[PDB]
């Protein structure tokens, strides 16, 4: 598999949010009929775009599988991938405003 | 006047929530008539038993005036006190379990 480091893993604050999830969570986005828990700060902290409190349904053509990577990222977790999961991935990222997953991606290509 | 130093004015997302609040806040802590929007995440990283979520009331004979000066610590600002203000920082600090605050109280002393 290919692996792509998280920047996030050492913030103090960040570390412990990845432990209590989803106690505390303020936020729930909705994937057709999956559902993700999260904290809208952490979020912030990341991409100013998804920053927002409450529940929310995300649309794009971004499936399950591919947003609970893009997730566990943003939480400080490497990812690892099978070869045709790095599009998506990357595609993801770009329409979510994630930059840092977005050039781990292109990277690992 | 004294001054304390916080030691969190480094934590990135603490520095973010800082600069937001009162946005994305999902704690109203009430003393006496005053409100106190917060951020359960970064009140449950300094004392487990001020990470919860929702509004609430602190009734301890703890001062609205008392209670803004801790709750800045927390986020990252120094603080600077009247002699007769240190005493009671340090008695709510105490009872809130803030041991960071406690312990900077005790040695301007």
């Amino acid at each position: 598999p290919i692996r792509l480091p998280s920047p996030y893993g050492s913030d103090r604050l960040v570390q412990l949010a990845a432990r209590l999830r989803p106690a505390l969570c303020d936020t729930l986005i909705t994937v057709g009929s999956q559902e993700f828990p999260a904290h809208s700060l952490v979020l912030a902290g990341v991409s100013q775009q998804l920053g927002r409190r409450g529940q929310w349904a995300l649309g794009e053509g971004i499936s399950p599988s591919t947003f609970a990577q893009l997730l566990n990222f943003v939480y400080g977790e490497s990812v690892e991938l099978q070869p045709g999961e790095l599009r998506p991935l990357q595609e993801a990222a770009r329409a979510l405003g994630v930059q840092s997953l977005e050039e781990a991606c292109w990277r690992a290509r």
